[PDB]
Formats: C-alpha cells, sequence, structure tokens
C-alpha cells in the first residue's frame, strides 16, 4: 500500500458562505458496530460534512490515496 | 495497491453560497453493522455531504486513488 | 490495483448557490449490514450529496481511481 | 504502508463565512462498538465536520495517504 | 509504516468567520466501546470539527500520512 505525491513548480480561490440553521445534527465519519464480529473500515481523503458543506480546490497539488482494507483468514 | 500523483508546473475559482435550513441532519460517511460477521469497507476520495453541498475544482492537480478492499479465506 | 495520475503544465470556474430548506436529512455514503455475513464495499472518487448538491470542475487535472473489491475463498 | 509527498518550488485563497445556528450537535469522527468482537478502523486525510463546514484549498502541496487496515488470522 | 514529506523552496490565505450558536455540542474524534472485545482505531491527518468548521489551505507543504491499523492472530 504505497501512495506517492509529487508537486514541482482578480480573485482566485475565493469563497463566501452564509449559513443559518435553526437545528443541526451532523455525523461526520462514523463506524458503528452492534453485536458484530469483524468490522474493518477505512476512510481516506477529504470528507467534508455539513448542514452546509463547501469544498473548494481540495487537491490543487498532486494527491494520492492508497488503501488496502480487509482480512485474511 | 499503489497510487501515484504527479503535478509539474477576472474571477477564477470563486464560489458564493447562501444556505438557510430550519432543520438539518447529515450523516457523512457511515458504516453500520448490526449482528454482522464480516464487513469490510473502504471510502476513498472526496466526499462532500451537506444539506447544501458544494464541491468546486476538487482535484485540479493530478489525484490518484487506489483501493483493494476485501477478504481472502 | 494501481492508479497513476500525471499533470504537466472574465469569470472562470465561478459558482453561485442559494439554498433554502426547511428540513434536510442527508446520508452521504452509507454501508449498512444487518444479520449479514460478508459485505465488502468500496466507494471511490468524488461523491457529493446534498439536499442541494453542486459539483463543478471536479477533476480538471488528471484523476485516476482503481478499485479491486471482493473476496477469494 | 508507505506514503511519500514531495513539494518543490488580487485576492487568492480568501474565505468569508458567516454562520448562525440556534442548536448544533456535531460528531466529527466516531467509532462506536457495542457488544462487538473485532473492530478495526482507520480514518485518514482531512475530515471537516460542521453544522457549517468549509474546506478550501485543502492540499495545495502534494499530499499522500496510505492505509492498510485489517486483520490476519 | 513509513511516511516521508519533503518541501523545498493583495490578500493571500485570509479567512473571516463569524459564528453565533445558542447551543453547541461537538464530539471531535471519539472512540467508544461498550462490552467490546477488541477495538483498534487510528485517526490520522487533520480533523476539524465544529458547529462551524473551517479548514483553509490545510497542507500547502507536502503532507504524508501512513497508517497500518489492525490485528494479527
Amino acid at each position: 500500500v504505497v501512495a506517492a505525491a509529487e508537486k514541482t513548480k482578480t480573485k482566485e480561490g475565493v469563497l463566501y458562505v452564509g449559513s443559518k440553521t435553526k437545528e443541526g445534527v451532523v455525523h461526520g465519519v462514523a463506524t458503528v458496530a452492534e453485536k458484530t464480529k469483524e468490522q474493518v473500515t477505512n476512510v481516506g481523503g477529504a470528507v467534508v460534512t455539513g448542514v452546509t458543506a463547501v469544498a473548494q480546490k481540495t487537491v490543487e497539488g498532486a494527491g494520492s490515496i492508497a488503501a488496502a482494507t480487509g482480512f485474511v483468514k
């Protein structure tokens, strides 16, 4: 499991957000197990969670994610 | 499982968002197991979750995701 | 499972969003198992989930996703 | 499990956010186990969770995440 | 499990946030186990959790996260 990233090197990249929420419940990244034997989970990269969510320009530079997720029996 | 990313190198990339929500529930990335034996899960890359979700220009630079997900018995 | 991405190098890329929702429930990426033996899942790339969802210019740069998902018995 | 990142080297990168929420519950990254035997979880990269969440320009420089998640029996 | 990061080398990178919340509960990163045998968890990288969360320019320099998470029996 190898990840390699290389980077070699007027409004730009500007965000305005206004949010109004009377009630918010946000769970993000969740793993829940109840009465479970084996649970293998991988979350990688960018997760944005919101009642309002904005992602801008998330990976302008090279980004690499490598995941091996699992079990051997 | 190998990921490689390489990058070699007027309004641009501008977002305006206004959101109003009286109630919001957002779950993002969730794995739930109830009475489960084996559960293998991989989430990779960018997940944006919102009552309002905006993704702009997510990977201008080279992005790589590699996933191997599973079990061997 | 190999992914390689290479990048070599007036309004442009501008988004305006207004959203009003009295109630929102959003689930994003979810895996649920109930009374399940084996569940192998992979989510890759960009997922945008919203009561309002906008994706703009998601991968201007080269993007690669490679997935192997499964089991060997 | 190896990750390598290399970086070699008018409003730019500016965000305005206004948020008003009467009530907020946010869970971030959560792993919950109840009556569970084995639970292996990995969260990698950037997670932004909010009643309002903004991510801007998250990885301008090269970013690498490598994960191996799992069990061998 | 090896991570290597190398870096070699008008408003820029400016954020304004105003937030008003009458009530906030935020959980950040949480692992909870109740009546559980084995629970292995890894959280890596940047997690921002908020009733309002903003992440700007999180990794301009090269960032690497490597995780091996799991058990061998």
